[PDB]
C-alpha cells in the first residue's frame, strides 16, 4: 500500500528545544509557531503536538513560553489541514470546561483537534500554578475519571457522573465535536498503572524516544494487552524523536557534540552518554538515533515503521529550516526505500 | 536552508539567448540530465521545465524537448530536485493531466510540482491544436482546470460540470504521494489572473523585475490573498538571468555581447555602450533573454550579485528561477562564488 508513517512535529513554543544552547533563531512567539505550522502543512507534515506547561522547562522558568490551549485555538483558525494535538493535564483543568473548549476548537477547525492526555507532574510547576496534587498511586485514577467525563460529554445529550474526584449532574454540552466518536485521545506513560489507562481509555499511544528494539517490545506488549480489552485497536503509535540530518555523518556527529556541550568525543561515546543526551534534549529525543545522513535517517525511520510506529513526533533546531531540509532530503528517500524490493 | 531557494530552468531549447547561436548547450535530454544531476550536488533545489511545443529561443524549427515526457524521465534519474513542470490548460485534458501528474509524483517520490501557465502563443495554438479562449475567459478555463486537478487528487470519486469540462464520478488511483496534493505555482499580471491565483493556486511566480517592482507585486499579492484566506502563498518565484564574473567590467561586456543585435553593414554609432545605457535598454533586454531575465540585474561580480539577491529576499522573494549560459559551467560558478557570499552576508545582517 501507499500507507506509511505520518510526520508530526512539536510546535515550537519555548524559544528553542535545546537546554545547552542560548539562541536557536526560534523566537518564542506565536508568529514563529504559525509560520512553522503553515510551512509544515506545505512540506508534508500531517500533525503538530503542542506541549502544555505554564513554565518554560527548556530555557528556564522566567523564559517566555506560549500557552497551549489558546495557542491551539489561534493556530486552528489560521491553518486548514494540520492536525492539532494539544496536551492536557487533568490536575490543571476542569474536565467539563475542557470538554467544551475542546468541542469548540474541533468545530472551528472542522475536525482537526486532538488531545494528548498527560499524567506526569512537575511539582514546582504545580506549586506556582495551583495544580491539584494527587498521590502518585491515585494520579492515574484522576486521569481515568477526567477522560471518562470528556468522552461522556462529547457523546451524550445529558451526562451525569459520580466518582472520587469529580461529580456532575445532567450536564449538557452543545455543539459536540466534529469527530463522530469523540475527540481522538493520545496518551503516554511508562508505569503499569499508566499503561492500563492507555489500554483501557486512550485511542492512541505515544512514547518518548527509544531504540528500535525497545520500541518494538513496547508496541507488541501494548497491542497484546489491547486485544484483551473491549475497545478497537489503538489508532496510532507515536514516537518522539530529535533529528540531526547533515550531508555527512561526521557533520551530524559534530552537531550532536555541540548540543550536548553543557552551557572530540566519539560516535560510540555519543551513543552511550545517556544521561547527558536525556538532559540535552527533552523526551529522550536523541535515543532513536535519527542522527546522520538522509540515507541513514531514512533507513532508520523505516525500521521504526516496521516494528509498528505510525507517527513520528519530531523536533529540530532551528526548527523551520531543519523541517524544510527533512522534507526535501529525507522524505523522498523514505518513500523510495519503502518501495524497494 | 533559510531564505532564498535556488531554482534553475531546465535547458530544453539548446540555449537561452536569441541573439547568439552556439552556447555549448545541446538541445538533448542527455545535457538536461547532466545539468540536473550536477545541480543536485551544487545547492539547487528546484528545476522548472517550460512547456512549449515550439522553440521560442532558437526558432520554430530548432530542436526542443517536450515538457511532460522530459519531466517523467528526469524524475526517474534524480533523487532530491523538485521538478516543477509547466502546464497550459488549453493544450491538456485535466483528468488525464491529473493522472500523469500523480504518476510522476509517485515515481519521483513526492517531488513533482506544476506551474500553471495561462499565457498563450497564437501561432503555437494554431500549429498544435491548442483550444482558443477569449482573453477574458482564459482564466475561467484555468480555474476550472485546477479545480478538477485538486478534486481528482483529493476525492475517491469526483464529479464536475462547468463551462469548459464535465466529468462524472471520476476515479483516480493512486493519489499523489502527500495528502495535500501537488503544489500549484501560477503566474499572471491581469486583475482576473491574480484572482485565480489567489483563490485556486498555492504559489506565485513572476517574470523579471527591479527590486521595487517585485516589492510592489509581492505586497499586493499578499494583500489580495489575505482577504480570501489565512493560508499564505507558499512561494514567490522570480525569473532572472545571471552574469557573474570576476570584475564588473567583464560582466558588462557579456551583457553587451548578448544584447548586441547586429553583419549587414551595420556597426552602429556611439558604439561604446555604457552601464547606464545597458540598464535602460528595456526592449532589447526583453528580446535578448526570456522572462525579462536581465531586468533583475543579477549582473556583475559575485559580491554585487549576492547583495542584490539579499535585496530581493528582503522584499519577499523565496525562490529564484535562474538561467545561465553555458548553463552547466555557470551553475558551478554560481554555486562556488555567489551562494557562500549570500550565506555570509545574511548571517552578519
Amino acid at each position: 500500500y501507499f500507507q506509511g508513517v505520518e510526520y508530526g512535529f512539536w510546535l515550537p513554543i519555548f524559544g528553542g528545544w535545546l537546554r545547552n544552547v542560548n539562541d536557536e533563531s526560534m523566537p518564542p512567539t506565536f508568529e514563529y509557531a504559525k509560520q512553522t505550522a503553515q510551512a509544515a502543512e506545505q512540506l508534508g507534515f500531517s500533525t503538530t503536538l503542542i506541549a502544555e506547561l505554564n513554565l518554560n522547562d527548556i530555557k528556564g522558568v522566567s523564559a517566555p513560553s506560549l500557552e497551549a490551549w489558546t495557542t491551539a485555538a489561534a493556530l486552528a483558525a489560521v491553518t486548514d489541514r494540520l492536525e492539532i494535538m494539544t496536551a492536557v493535564r487533568p490536575g490543571f483543568h476542569n474536565p467539563a470546561v475542557t470538554a467544551k473548549m475542546a468541542a469548540n476548537i474541533d468545530q472551528l477547525s472542522n475536525g482537526r483537534f486532538t488531545l494528548n492526555v498527560v499524567s506526569a507532574w512537575w511539582e514546582e510547576e504545580a506549586k506556582q500554578y495551583g495544580g491539584v496534587f494527587t498521590a502518585h498511586d491515585e494520579r492515574y485514577d484522576r486521569t481515568e475519571e477526567f477522560v471518562t467525563i470528556l468522552k461522556g460529554l462529547w457523546k451524550e445529550e445529558e451526562f451525569s457522573y459520580k466518582g472520587n474526584f469529580y461529580e456532575l449532574h445532567h450536564t449538557h454540552l452543545s455543539p459536540k465535536p466534529v469527530q463522530k466518536q469523540g475527540i481522538k485521545l493520545y496518551a503516554g506513560g511508562e508505569s503499569k498503572r499508566g499503561k492500563e489507562v492507555i489500554v483501557n481509555h486512550a485511542d492512541a499511544y505515544v512514547m518518548h524516544g527509544g531504540t528500535v528494539e525497545e520500541v518494538s517490545v513496547k508496541i507488541e506488549d501494548m497491542k497484546n494487552r489491547r486485544k484483551k480489552v473491549t475497545e478497537e485497536p489503538l489508532q496510532s503509535f507515536g514516537l518522539a524523536a530529535y533529528v540531526i540530518c547533515r550531508h555527512t555523518e561526521e557533520e551530524a556527529l559534530e552537531e550532536w557534540r555541540r548540543i550536548t556541550d553543557v552551557k572530540f568525543v566519539s560516535k560510540s561515546q555519543l551513543e552511550q552518554q545517556v544521561k547527558l543526551n536525556d538532559y540535552s534534549v527533552s523526551n529522550r529525543g536523541l535515543r532513536p538515533n535519527l542522527i546522520g545522513t538522509p540515507e541513514q535517517i531514512a533507513e532508520r525511520i523505516l525500521a521504526f515503521e516496521k516494528v509498528g510506529v505510525t507517527l513520528l513526533l519530531l523536533q529540530f533546531s532551528p526548527q523551520l529550516e531543519e523541517m524544510k531540509r527533512f522534507s526535501e532530503k529525507v522524505m523522498p528517500l523514505v518513500e523510495a526505500k519503502r518501495k524497494e524490493l
